[PDB]
């Protein structure tokens, strides 16, 4: 009965849950959906979407409303509800930083700018972001987080909670770093040796070592060390996997640090964050860029040999749903949609104007399909054998290289039969496909609004035979056969529309 | 267990109901919805709208169909039904005047123009309005009203009925005053001393004292004294608060008296009516002017230090619903929509072509929101601490000054998140906000189709902190907490859509 | 317990049913809806429409399928069903003529053109209409009709059946008369004395007496005498009222006889039919002319001092519904819509493409309204005191003279409140009003999509007072009060929309 | 209690089921709807459509997954379900050929191109079609088919299964014939004597006898003999009727053999297939040509004196539904729509994008109408006395010759009453009519979106009388009368809309 753990070796990764790889199919409630009196607007939405994991804020202001006086009653209530509604949990520690700011820190923290000081701009102004350099703020956050992880260990031997997110989009808007004297005395000092090593540099001060990027790298290092110390102390009580989430900078035309949240784990300081954070298992992007080229580039930059891809947040508008499968195709640990409840809040223009059964349906389709084979899909991801893709506007055909023997053509917006002319694509980009290689000649295949045409990748497989195309579902790891597709259903690839269908396809050659 | 009473001192007012301030959230049935056989088309509409007070006609013709033979059986039935359906009552005495005319007076009154004479025009014609100068008509109305108030005292110790409206839009169409000899002998006489005092004038006859306005002021005085005598005699039996309602003249381009109902409490004879009517607690406007500038000007003119604002009637078309909150913002006693039943009558073009759940929804939203905190809202109004505003077409932003420390920006038609560009306003003007100052740093806030952004009003509060933003409801005066809004839900003001939500917002500063 | 009877004296008429005047609010099933196995598609439509009288074919071919072998089992079944579904019946004897033809005569009649000969054209051709001159055909029809009326007397002491229609649109298409030798020997003879008397003519042969109209008048006389003899023999067994129905000729631009059904009771041979038919109580028009001027002219021509108006058939398209009230305004005996069942037959373009709750609603509204006061309305018609009108396209205002004291203005398509501008009319012509004078100052008033404004018709009533405007219903002749309309509901006339409402309006004058 | 049998003599044909002629009103499930776990998406669609016969694949790969190891469990389950849901079955043997290919043959067949060789092109390439010349493939298919028919005999004494289809669209895409040496040695040989006889030719080799068509005729003969041998061996175990289905070549502009499936029973090798296949009862077209002229021409070419017409497959788009009645008008054995289940597969553009109650309704209408008289309709077809027609775009009138005495005019898109102008046709071509001659003067008539006007075909019947027009249904062969249509319902022909109605019309003449 092992607890959840994150493993990563030689560029292959797994979130182990109950002793086997697990893929997070996640939903995050809105930021103020973290009280008993509002949960009856959370669970009905989850029942429609059907995530296997729900992200919920655990606010520092609610568990330590007065210093030393802890209250974990909402954690207790939430664990009971998640167990009743059959989901795992990822708890979000809203503390020193939530979207750069201290708004979720307790009254006795965020109103006391002397004991818990804010970042000071170069021009001398205090701004709405707590300085990472103050020992008092670190001590207070870590104490509450330690008490949190101690409580969790006592009341969750079921391991309902599988990961913790310490802080939420840490970083600073409105200044590249802290310019207070306390900060400057550290910025004037020598760059720590660990960072010199990891960055392949020569010793010196921050200004000497990093030049024009010293301010931003200093801030990223200082935030990273701050959260790493919290993660280390919490893991000493209850060593759940832990990750931080990034408010992104633009992948192609980023602004200046401070326009984006400086110091957060943005795509230019990933090495700094890895060096600062040996106790942080991964750096997760929060992706609200609906354009295909931007979204998929962010996925590629955060999927590294030293970083399992977890899309911790993404939009809940219907065009976002299709990005689930390409995310899983990077063989990370999963993907989560943000803003899933019926509280009538909307983060439009980032997300949907409303959350209801219609807006959730495109998301539920993928969650249902993956859930039909989640443990085999997760095993495949743990071995780097998952492939996934989403439809790009203006391109009705994609090619997926599977292995030496087979490839898959993905065609969007076509009939499930012979068609004349070039594939038109779906009227809106809504298609996706997901393929796991189970063995060299057998694949798990699902998709929607799309045709998947497996075909030979070499002369050795030119004489292709469909041996079986079994529709069915897995119970855990046991395959439950429904029917063998054949005839019209495989003559023009295998075609998916709007219902979740999993196909276990065994290929052969005639000899 | 005190009876209802109206208190007013130094420009602050309260309708005391069950020993505490009360705000009327009212609905008035149509003019012929005052019989047992039609009430099953009243209560289903009230169940949807959810008023806390219902206005119903009590017709002189129904309670004294023959002289001396009183019948209060409908009053009895109505009290039972209002108690069953959990509303308070305001009873409208349809007697000497209903919309200037005697149509609701009994057969033995309105067919006898000798004993109960009509106004005579300057040219000698009797018109459809009873003369205020006839002692017989005053005596007969007052007798029936006294018997009415005696009956009410006996059968309503519960105080279901909280106010009485003697007469209904008294005044005269088609003549500025009565020109009959009976009238002229009074018009030739000396202006009574009380009116000379209140009007800051020198003694004389009506023509000497008031000049070109003598005819209209004489008529207003004479009607005012007539109704005051009825109110005084009724209050001697059962001293419920009492008010009269005004058919309005145009605020900017009024016609001549007689085109509008001359002698009624129009905005140019309010002092005359106050002098004539020490036993009439307030002069209430009936507002069927949907244009923002006209509607809000009428509110300002009738909200005086000597006159608590009560909007006794207003339209039931959807654009009217938003005027509830600016009305309450004048710290009067409430607001009532006219024409609320399912009898299939329509007073379009003044009001809605139909009354159903769709047309009532915009009204129900505000009634539900205010009802969630009605007694605290009424306490705030009794202290002059209520603020309210409605959306004006072409203006997407309003500013509300709250106190020395805080103000509120009201923004219409915007996302509940960051938006680029100037606020567009709602496509139709439908937004409103209502704010009560509970203490210098704590406010009750609700609105719809609107964003409320509290912000510093002085250098002393520049370092603004949201201490709590508690969503919840009051049970009487006891606050029932649901959740604390934070994060996305307060980063861009607090945003309201189409559901009733009450926020108790405590502000702080970091130090 | 009297049987139904028709009375007519000095231009005033009544269908007496159960000892008092009765107004037929009728529905006729389609022509093949006269068998047990199809009645379950009749009664559900009647339940929606709510007629008080249903017309049903009784086919000669079904009650005498072989000569001498009578079968009245469907009559028995139908009486049971009409009693169960609470309607009266008018039975249509489909025999020698149905729409000019013998198609409903038994096999042994309509296939035997020797014993039962057809009309012969001038050029020698037999056409699809039976000759009225053959004694064999008269004898056979009359025998079956006598057996029919004998059976009815035995099995209907309840008087479910209130009238009989002998034949159905008798007349001849394709020839003005019979030109066979049998016919010519009668045409050559002397005009019978009774017809010479009634037509104010001098004796002679048909050609001498009537000139160019001799052929058509001869045919009308001969058909009239034929049916009169059947009616006389049937009435001798069971003297129910009896009427014949007319396929109309054009009121303004009629064709030639034979294009229209020559010999039928068309508007130019009404005197001939009255002379030929002393045992036929009335001549009823079948009106499928939707244009206002044509429809109302037909009503005027068939409403005579010697002819009570009964609209035996009219269209079931929605524009026809409004013609009910002007029909009743001629103080005849009622009005019936044709084609009322759910068999999925349509007589479009004459009638509606479908029969369902939507197409029936405009008809049901009037039937419900009249049924709320049917016996008082019928009493008023029996005295010539009913007034009715329907909306004409392009005319939004009509005036109804009621008596010396009062008139009514009918205004179409206006608000139920003050409106600026000229009345626009309803977008389609759908309005109607019905007014019964109960006494000189009291009226029964109903309407739909219309305003009724009673107003003085003389200087004596200039000082008009609404004494009562009672909404309610009658149970038999007992008035059941609901409420008194007043205020807004009578300030702009009394306004009717889409629900059935009956108002008993007592007018007064102030003195 | 006879088993099903096919009889054909002198150009008249019958499928005898339970001892009497039977007309297949068929539905075929999709190609992968042949497993227990998917049948719950078959029967709900059949319940809506209401076929009397369902076609289901029986796949060689499922009944002999390993050689010698038979498994008929799905056959057993399917028989139980068809009996429960009250349909007959036609089982489709998916074996050596399914749409030219071996995809439904077992693993040990289709992956072994040595023992079970594919067709070789002229240029030397193996293509996806099994060669008919290999004795091993014939032996293996026939063995499995024999075991299949043996099993069926044991478990289906109820005769739920009425026909078998050996193979499915046999033929070859991509080559006119096999060019392998094995094939060429047969092609070089002498044409068998039976084919020389039937083709009215002189002896010789294939190239000598048939010239430019030798390749295609050789292939058709070789496939025909292959399947005939299977049919003969299966019939020896259980002699159910058997048929083959044809992937069609274009009727007017066919491509080359190999573009269409060469060797299949295309319209140019019907004589070859008749000569090769004395044990194959008929050659059935699969018609996915929606254009009227192409569809009806295919019907005419496959309806031969030596070939009963069975439309084994046709489209499930709504325009196809109307082709049922003209198919039955060729006096064959029935008609079946392809793709009838709720699995969410679509063979659009050939068929409908979706299968649901709306898309099935036009098909269900005809199935319900024919089912109301199926055994009399089948008796009439067995005697060549069925007549049927469908609406052609641009032609609103058709004439059907019935016999010497009567004809029927079919008019599309007109009212059920008199209309002015030329018939417009239905907006889309949707009408059809079906007429059985029961005796010289009595007909069974049904249709939809159409008028049927019976009229004289000779001077002897000029004096036409409708004797009876009985609406009703048959229970087996017993007529159950509902009503006699007359009057309006027969004055303008008999008119059909969207509900199933069967009329038994007896015609007479008056004398």
């Amino acid at each position: 009965t092992p607890m959840p753990q994150f493993v990563s070796k030689d560029g292959k990764h797994a979130l182990m849950v109950d002793g086997a790889p697990f893929l997070i199919l996640g939903a995050q409630v809105n930021n103020s959906s973290n009280y008993p009196g509002i949960m009856d607007k959370v669970w009905p939405a989850m029942q429609v979407l059907g995530p296997n994991t729900v992200q919920v804020p655990i606010a520092w202001e609610q568990v330590e409303p007065e210093e030393g006086r802890f209250d974990f009653s909402f954690v207790d209530t939430l664990l009971n509800q998640a167990r009743e509604h059959k989901v795992r949990l990822v708890l979000l520690w809203f503390a020193t930083w939530k979207n750069n700011g201290p708004q979720y820190a307790p009254h006795w923290v965020k109103t006391d700018n002397q004991r818990f000081p804010r970042v000071v701009t170069r021009e001398g102004k205090s701004i709405g972001s707590l300085s990472p350099h103050a020992q008092a703020t670190l001590d207070a956050d870590r104490k509450a987080f330690v008490a949190f992880m101690q409580h969790l260990k006592k009341v969750d031997p079921q391991h309902t909670v599988i990961m913790i997110q310490p802080e939420n989009e840490a970083g600073t808007y409105g200044s590249v770093r802290d310019f207070s004297p306390m900060a400057q005395k550290l910025f004037d000092g020598q760059v720590p040796d660990e960072l010199i090593k990891r960055m392949n540099k020569q010793p010196g001060t921050w200004a000497q070592v990093f030049g024009a990027d010293a301010d931003e790298i200093f801030h990223a290092w200082s935030i990273g060390r701050y959260i790493d110390q919290i993660a280390q102390a919490g893991k000493a009580e209850y060593p759940l996997p832990m990750y931080v989430n990034a408010a992104l900078r633009g992948p192609f035309n980023p602004g200046q640090p401070g326009q984006y949240a400086s110091g957060g784990p943005t795509d230019n300081v990933l090495d700094v964050w890895k060096a600062a954070g040996p106790h942080i298992d991964l750096l997760a992007p929060d992706i609200y860029m609906p354009e295909y080229r931007m979204y998929t580039t962010v996925l590629e930059r955060y999927a590294r040999p030293d970083n399992a891809l977890f899309v911790a947040e993404t939009g809940n508008r219907p065009e976002y749903a299709r990005y689930l499968y390409p995310t899983l195709g990077h063989n990370g640990i999963g993907w989560s949609a943000f803003g899933i409840d019926y509280t009538r809040y909307s983060n439009y223009p980032l997300g949907a104007k409303h959350v209801n059964e219609e807006t959730l349906a495109p998301f539920a389709l993928g969650f249902q399909a993956v859930s039909m084979g989640m443990r085999p899909f997760a095993k495949a991801a743990s071995e780097g054998k998952l492939h996934g893709t989403a439809e790009e506007p203006g391109q009705a055909v994609q090619e997926l290289k599977l292995n030496d023997r087979w490839s898959a053509t993905i065609t969007y917006g076509v009939p499930q039969f012979w068609f004349k002319g070039e594939p038109p694509g779906n009227p809106e980009p809504i298609g996706a496909a997901l393929i796991a290689e189970l063995s060299p000649d057998e694949f798990l295949v699902t998709g929607y609004h799309a045709r998947v045409t497996l075909h030979p990748a070499s002369d050795a497989t030119a004489n292709m035979i469909y041996d079986r195309v079994e529709e069915g579902v897995y119970e855990g790891n046991d395959w439950k056969f429904q029917r063998n597709w054949n005839g019209d259903q495989t003559d023009y690839g295998v075609n998916f529309s709007s219902v979740p269908q999993l196909l276990k396809i065994k290929l052969a050659t005639y000899k």
